[PDB]
């Protein structure tokens, strides 16, 4: 895709910003659905308020058509919403408008048909009320994964912006639950902890690499994704965040080789949840969130700004999926001794749609606890 390397320019900034924040807590986000979010609202913009909210995306305007723009992420988002696709992905934007404003119907139109997004029209007068009809949403949508979303909204909250991921794949080489045991996660070096730890012995996309200086492991999903984890040697992690490049990861999924190791990798479900005007105003998207915004293409005659604006992406891994799946590999591995690749301290990862290219996650596990 034309805008694969912006999206991968954007997960990158997006990930260093959080990174800085605090090193401590696991991050986990989709840059596609956060990007994919944005760039639906700039419809609603016009003027600086637009232009901002591109570059900040990380796209030059001066270089690429706004069109082309939005032709990707519609390219994109019928890969990840098809029929046949066994991704077991689920993902909203909920835009919530104060009853009371006048919309403007092509806004509504466009977001709906083009961006699979959905509005609603809410009473902001009762805090409460819009909070809880909020959370609803999210909590249906996703069959009861992620509840209280929403914890506040300001007194003068008349537009709200909520953007949620799910993500639990099956692995299309998977995991024997019988080799599931506890064991030590570093999450000092002086320092261990107990978590599940999966394991296999066969034959892995895995190889450690000279210049980011760490393992770099390539586990494919059923359907159109790819996983890619990243374990830093000893002392570089921050090293391995650092030296990270879309062409780096493009490298590495044109490989096709495979290696035989033992791989012990932690069973894990993760969210992270973000205050978007925080985070993406560092990045320099503001005036969307300011009284100053131009949101005209949403509402012709009364002010707007978005006040309100959270993400919540939740990963689960674990050995596999479903029940059953009709189907039955053998692979052939070399009787010599293969490495043992612990995924047992902090790792980096990012999920990567097979078609696109594109960065449907990124994230850091710091303590799977």
């Amino acid at each position: 895709n034309k805008i694969t390397p912006n999206l991968a320019e954007f997960a990158f900034s997006l990930y260093r910003q959080l990174a800085h924040q605090s090193n401590s807590t696991n991050i986990f986000f989709s840059p596609v659905s956060i990007a994919t979010a944005f760039a639906m609202l700039s419809l609603g913009t016009k003027a600086d308020t637009h232009d901002e909210i591109l570059e900040g995306l990380n796209f030059n305007l001066t270089e690429i058509p706004e069109a082309q723009i939005h032709e990707g992420f519609q390219e994109l988002l019928r890969t990840l919403n098809q029929p046949d696709s066994q991704l077991q992905l689920t993902t909203g934007n909920g835009l919530f408008l104060s009853e009371g404003l006048k919309l403007v119907d092509k806004f509504l139109e466009d977001v709906k048909k083009l961006y699979h997004s959905e509005a609603f029209t809410v009473n902001f007068g009762d805090t409460e009320e819009a909070k809880k009809q909020i959370n609803d949403y999210v909590e249906k949508g996703t069959q009861g994964k992620i509840v209280d979303l929403v914890k506040e909204l300001d007194r003068d909250t008349v537009f709200a912006l909520v953007n949620y991921i799910f993500f639990k794949g099956k692995w299309e080489r998977p995991f024997e639950v019988k080799d599931t045991e506890e064991e030590d996660f570093h999450v000092d070096q002086v320092t261990t902890v107990k978590v599940p730890m999966m394991k296999r012995l066969g034959m892995f996309n895995i190889q450690h690499c000279k210049k980011l200086s760490s393992w770099v492991l390539l586990m494919k999903y059923l359907g159109n994704a790819t996983a890619i984890f990243f374990l830093p040697d000893e002392g570089k992690l921050q090293h391995l965040e650092n030296e990270l490049t879309h062409d780096i990861i493009t490298k590495f999924l044109e490989n096709e080789d495979r290696r035989s190791a033992s791989l012990h990798l932690p069973k894990l479900s993760i969210t992270g949840t973000y205050d978007l005007k925080s985070v993406l105003g560092q990045l320099g998207i503001t005036k969307v969130f300011s009284n100053g915004a131009d949101l005209s293409g949403v509402t012709e005659e009364a002010p707007l700004k978005l006040s309100k604006a959270v993400h919540k992406a939740v990963l689960t891994i674990d050995e596999k999926g479903t029940e059953a799946a009709g189907a039955m590999f053998l692979e052939a591995i070399p009787m010599s001794i293969p490495p043992e690749v612990k995924f047992n301290k902090p790792f980096v990862f990012l999920m990567i749609e097979q078609n696109t290219k594109s960065p449907l996650f990124m994230g850091k596990v710091v303590n799977p606890t």
